[PDB]
């Protein structure tokens, strides 16, 4: 149908506006610290601590198979990175510090990308 066809052209559009988002908030961790997923061979408890480990190229994937039905959902995810650094690792390290940071200079980002999500519809 058309209608479906039409649906489906927002929801390019949202994931277009959302790769844009997600690599500005990529910028914004300058270390790499959140690029890859925690390593399980690395941190073998980890699984134990974080019940949903979230990470930059797993939201690419998300997002290039046209994932991210809302920005709610994007949002979801990229707070998951967040908050899950700032459980398992301690104030006084430098995860935790990245974490805090990326969520500070991240909030600028998507509190334009709501307005813009909202604008265009």
């Amino acid at each position: 149908s058309m209608e479906q066809v039409a649906m489906e052209l927002r929801l390019t559009e949202l994931t277009r506006l959302l790769r844009s988002v997600l690599d500005q908030l990529q910028d914004k961790d300058p270390a790499r610290i959140f690029a890859q997923p925690v390593s399980l061979k690395e941190v073998p408890d980890y699984l134990d601590h974080i019940k949903h480990p979230m990470d930059f190229a797993t939201m690419r994937k998300r997002l290039e198979a046209q994932g991210y039905k809302n920005l709610h959902e994007f949002e979801e995810d990229f707070d998951l990175i967040i908050d899950n650094c700032m459980k398992y690792n301690a104030r006084d390290t430098v995860f935790y510090r990245a974490a805090v940071r990326l969520r500070d200079q991240g909030g600028v980002v998507l509190r334009q990308a709501r307005r813009e999500v909202d604008s265009i519809g």
